[PDB]
């Protein structure tokens, strides 16, 4: 997809292991795949779930970026705080402040 | 207060004893304090009575520096809801919002 031609077939190893020699016609050529990974969510198996992640994080190794939330107070704050600002603003450039 | 300001607030012995030490925010800073003062009033007493007076005078100079207290973690939000609220009523009555 990136260029749009290369040719070069490679070589992907198909031989290293019986099972996907076996499916080396389903997983290669015009086919289609998917895969479905389970997940436990008992904070006893935490780790265990975690090895399936980074099981089901091949296939791509997508960029999943940062994930954070700021707090609700501190959102609340700082939006009233814009608000006050604003409002403020208006007020004076209006003359009414 | 006797000229009017220079800084300079020294530093009043409140370690010396347990007793000060223990009652530093009463005797100044954040609290309205009262003293109350007996006496004797057999002439025997007399240079007593006349000591703790002339303490009792000085008592009345002290100034503290008392606040309420509410919560600011609540009372910021508190506050700056009731900013919103009164620009907001001041730009919708003057048809500027």
């Amino acid at each position: 997809n990136k260029n749009k031609k290369k040719k070069k077939t490679d070589f992907i190893p198909y031989r290293d292991s019986v099972l996907t020699w076996l499916l080396r016609e389903n997983l290669g050529g015009n086919s289609r795949t998917a895969m479905v990974a389970a997940l436990s969510p008992a904070d006893i198996n935490y780790d265990e779930t975690l090895s399936t992640l980074r099981y089901a994080d091949r296939a791509k190794q997508i960029r999943c970026n940062a994930v954070i939330n700021e707090d609700l107070n501190n959102k609340l704050i700082r939006e009233l705080k814009d608000e006050v600002t604003r409002l403020r603003d208006l007020l004076y450039a209006q003359g009414l402040g």
